[PDB]
């Protein structure tokens, strides 16, 4: 749980920018190089992000502007994440990681920028919105640390163990 959007931010930028840092020294020619002890390539890891981050505003931005929501996303169940993910991967399968790096860095500002519009309220109490739904403990606050400070942190230590299997066992 999270104390205010202030605290919210603030984990989420930091653990964007450790994320985004490890990605130094990877060469653009590495971007699908894939080892057997990490499941992600080091283009997965950052197209996982994308599809998430700009799903779940999405989320928002269609509730709140009148286009009825359908989640995960209109052609994948919850129960299809292994097709929602590659779909994702398959969107930004084409852009080098340098490119891919800047889509995330504008994207990460663009949710930043997003939580900066809600209220204490609208984060922290559950019902404000229908995508949501109505669980305890499942208000905005939960689903937005699910989808970025939560996975930042996670996939910072995917990118780090491919990069030492780069290098040794």
């Amino acid at each position: 749980e999270y104390t205010s959007k202030e605290e919210l931010k603030k984990t989420i930028h930091a653990a964007y920018l450790l994320l985004d840092g490890e990605f130094e020294g990877i060469d653009d020619s590495q971007k699908d190089n894939r080892v057997p002890e990490v499941d992600r390539t080091p283009a997965e890891i950052i197209a996982y992000q994308l599809g998430w981050l700009h799903l779940v505003m999405g989320w928002d931005r269609d509730e709140l502007a009148g286009k009825p929501v359908i989640m995960p996303a209109p052609g994948y169940k919850w129960n299809q994440l292994g097709g929602l993910y590659q779909s994702f991967y398959a969107a930004y399968a084409d852009l080098s990681l340098t490119e891919l790096r800047r889509l995330f860095r504008d994207t990460e500002r663009q949710w930043l920028d997003w939580i900066d519009t809600l209220s204490e309220e609208d984060l922290f109490t559950q019902s404000v919105r229908k995508w949501t739904g109505d669980k305890p403990n499942w208000p905005m606050a939960r689903w937005i640390h699910i989808n970025s400070a939560a996975p930042f942190k996670t996939f910072r230590a995917k990118i780090r163990k491919w990069k030492k299997h780069q290098r040794q066992a």
